[PDB]
């Protein structure tokens, strides 16, 4: 069974996937409405030195954007910067809008990416919120505006739209408000991402998922305290955990309580040696406990 | 830019899935046209020991019967065994049944899962087919007719029904004809599965991904031959390659050649040394050339 990761289907956020073209740049735009939102970096002149975007603005041609999806030809009629997104109002409405609101993910937290490449999505995988305000995925020229979302009790929730790749190979996007995550430029620029910060509760996470896989080598006898993991956890670029609770239901599975994962934590933080644990060979914090308790048992 | 296991989109296929019950079992169905397609063991009396499929399909009566889909009941006119899968015939067309074929997975390929629960579409992933008919999914209790899919060139394959899990943990499952693959039987039964081999040419995909992605340790100024590797590959339980061809562009665009990656597979395979590729700690033969070809490039 191992442990993966997995998409929420995505028959409602494929209808308002849009193909968004000015000048030189094709990406991509979420049509919702009469409105679709696109990465306001799409009327850039040129994507290789610093953007001006209130010159780019007050030259901009609503003839010269190209907005479409299929056979539709979408009409803009009017443009208006929200934060790093570009909002275009078009003379169509989406008929197959989908009820949703708009939410902001924050770091630890796991959602899913609907990759389009210039306005046809082509696949979907689920990515992890790392503690700067990145994720970790797999985009390529033209997939900018690509999708976040996440669905939480029958409610679709817009939460992530993608913007550029910093140097280090981190995808950087915002929110539908226009608000970058992590606060990044969107800026054809050098800028770095800070030390990266694992979640422990998804570490602890995922190796009781290594535990329920039969995986079991990392796990001695000794024991760590939350205080002195915590206390580890801050010099080691590791978060700490509030409390136990949330994994109560995988220590009663597997028979081993946190401050035994906790003492693995440590240890294997230095190595493996030469093992791997659910094919990995680092320790992984993309799988929150409640994606590992519904993926192992429902 | 990175490398993810990705699933094709899942819209053409949420709607024909559906909730199937009989007596105290539930599953997941497929609703095209006006037929249902299931697993038969949805009538079994009883799952915990060898069934008797032909007395259980004497037994059986239609109206006891139930398949829905949001909270739209369909009605069973006909049932029929074909092989491990039951066809049942309802008194309403799916009108959301888009253009499709039906196909079988080779080893090696990959494909989309679209895991359902009592016939709602829960998540999508994508898996590859190993050598022995299964694979390594994460199918729980009530996932059992969950659909396996592939778009190829604007044409939807449905490839795959979920049936069971061996004593190994590996998955099994039926094509849409009722042929299961691999050769297993739809039986409460310690089954085992034979020696999983490796696809080298997926293999290959990976390490050649990994060069892509700035990994570049485990490439040597050393290279290996392909018969010499496949000499080797039939000792170790990896697949022989016919050619390289299939890798030409990727071999210009990191230029380093495929003889070069052997080497690195023989090597590779006895431990990594701590090291990781993409995370990995392991040998991955679970992206095909092409999977990496568009993943990386587009196309
Ligand atoms: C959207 N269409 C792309 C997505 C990129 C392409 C490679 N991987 C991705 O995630 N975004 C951009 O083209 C984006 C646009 C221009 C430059 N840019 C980048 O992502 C660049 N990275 S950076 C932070 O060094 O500028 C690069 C080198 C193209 C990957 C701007 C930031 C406006
Ligand atoms: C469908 N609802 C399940 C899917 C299973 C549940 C656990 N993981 C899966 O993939 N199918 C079955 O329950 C299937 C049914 C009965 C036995 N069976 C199994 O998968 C069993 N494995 S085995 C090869 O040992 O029989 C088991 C013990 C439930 C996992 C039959 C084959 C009819």
């Amino acid at each position: 069974s191992g442990l993966r990761k997995m998409a929420q289907p995505s028959g409602l956020v494929e209808p308002c996937i849009v193909r968004v073209s000015y000048g030189n740049n094709v990406l991509n735009g979420l049509w919702l409405g009469d409105e679709v939102i696109c990465p306001r970096h799409v009327i850039a002149s040129d994507t290789t030195r610093v953007i001006n975007y209130e010159n780019e603005m007050s030259s901009v041609r609503l003839h010269n954007f190209s907005v479409s999806k299929n056979n539709v030809f979408l009409g803009v009629v009017s443009a208006k910067y929200k934060g790093v997104n570009l909002v275009l109002k078009v003379n169509q409405v989406n008929p197959n809008t989908p009820e949703h609101k708009f939410k902001s993910i924050k770091a630890g937290e796991s959602f899913n990416i609907l990759a389009c490449y210039e306005g046809c999505p082509g696949s979907v995988y689920g990515v992890n919120m790392r503690s700067q305000g990145t994720i970790k995925g797999s985009f390529i020229a033209g997939t900018c505006g690509s999708v976040g979302y996440v669905s939480e009790n029958a409610t679709l929730y817009f939460v992530y739209m993608h913007h550029l790749e910093l140097g280090n190979g981190s995808h950087v996007g915002s929110n539908l408000e226009g608000e970058m995550y992590g606060g990044y430029e969107d800026q054809p620029s050098m800028q770095l991402e800070g030390t990266n910060v694992m979640s422990s509760d998804n570490v602890v996470a995922f190796l009781y998922a290594a535990l329920i896989n039969g995986e079991r080598w990392f796990v001695t006898n000794t024991s760590m305290s939350l205080e002195s993991y915590n206390t580890w956890a801050k010099t080691n670029s590791f978060t700490e955990l509030s409390s136990t609770d949330a994994f109560s239901m995988l220590a009663a599975k597997t028979g081993q309580s946190v401050e035994k994962l906790l003492d693995s934590i440590v240890r294997l933080n230095k190595g493996f040696g030469g093992r791997t644990i659910l094919s990995y060979g680092s320790l992984c914090d993309e799988f929150t406990p409640t994606e590992v308790i519904r993926q192992m048992y429902g």
